[PDB]
DNA sequence: CGTCCAGTCTAC
DNA sequence: TAGACCTGGACGG
């Protein structure tokens, strides 16, 4: 997912596990090609965050869990398929690459990280993503400014489109999003993105970078909510894939929609 | 059946 | 920077 499912999967890992407590190891699927994840504890809670693209999940023992443990970070990146759910520990879903455990009394859940494809990743560190800029949804100023501050970057040089999916300065935006923003101010995608931006030195291309995926966070649902959870995201896209509009493919054969002028790098 | 389509991460 | 990395759903013979 991009930016505002990070989000609402943040979201859903508080409010499912607010009330839940772990014991156990975390098992990881022989499959997955991740590291193992090496922690255990009679009793821990599991809360999230997320910044951009990237969540973070932080287990943390209760007073008294044994072993002694400090509270132990893992981020995660979703890749494409990537999402939390809460089961039945007797039904984890094909994809269950990473699962937590409840700890009894009470209905034996696991909270498992499925993810169909293995694009995504987790680390052990704690730590955001070096390189990665401020979170479009939570540090509006702070990645407006650092994106104003460095148009002289070589990222710049690039396409409108292609410079809206550098991780570098839009953490977040991803291929639905930079249609969706750029289709609200009809900015031609092959605009050069240096062009784009000097002309801000009206709501404007990084105001939307902020409210477009807060539209989406606000709706809820992308299981998360309540597969017709999508049914309103689906009708709140008004480019991504819809009939009539106009669909290229950027220097790295990423797909991107858009009506009318395709702009001068095409 | 069959083929094509849906964000990094790292080796060249 | 391409290509590699993966599964399943959507769409066509």
């Amino acid at each position: 997912g991009q930016g505002p499912e990070l989000h609402l999967a943040s979201q859903f890992v508080n409010e499912a596990c607010r009330a839940l407590v772990f014991g156990g190891c975390v098992e990881k699927s022989s499959v997955s090609r991740n590291p193992e994840v090496p922690f255990e504890s009679s009793a821990y809670r599991i809360s999230a965050s997320a910044r951009g693209k990237e969540l973070r999940l932080i287990l943390s023992p209760l007073p008294g869990a044994q072993p002694q443990q400090e509270p132990l970070a893992l981020v995660f990146r979703f890749g494409m398929s990537g999402s939390f759910q809460l089961v039945p520990r007797e039904e984890l879903p094909r994809h269950a690459h990473l699962r937590f455990y409840t700890a009894p009394p009470g209905p034996r859940l696991a909270l498992c990280f499925v993810d169909i494809r293995r694009f995504g990743r987790w680390d052990l560190g704690g730590k955001w993503q070096p390189g990665r800029g401020p979170c479009v949804l939570q540090e509006y100023q702070q990645f407006r400014e650092n994106v104003l501050r460095n148009l002289a970057d070589k990222a710049f040089d690039r396409p409108i489109c292609e410079a809206l999916l550098d991780q570098r300065f839009f953490n977040g935006i991803g291929n639905y999003l930079r249609a969706e923003i750029l289709y609200r101010l009809k900015i031609p995608p092959f605009e050069k993105a240096r062009s784009v931006l000097e002309a801000l030195q009206n709501p404007d291309l990084l105001e939307l970078c902020h409210s477009v995926p807060k539209e989406v966070v606000q709706l809820g649902g992308k299981g998360y909510g309540s597969e017709e959870d999508f049914a309103a995201f689906r009708a709140w896209l008004r480019c991504y894939g819809m009939p009539g509009m106009s669909s290229l493919q950027d220097r790295h054969g990423r797909t991107i929609w858009f009506q009318g002028d395709p702009g001068p790098l095409a």
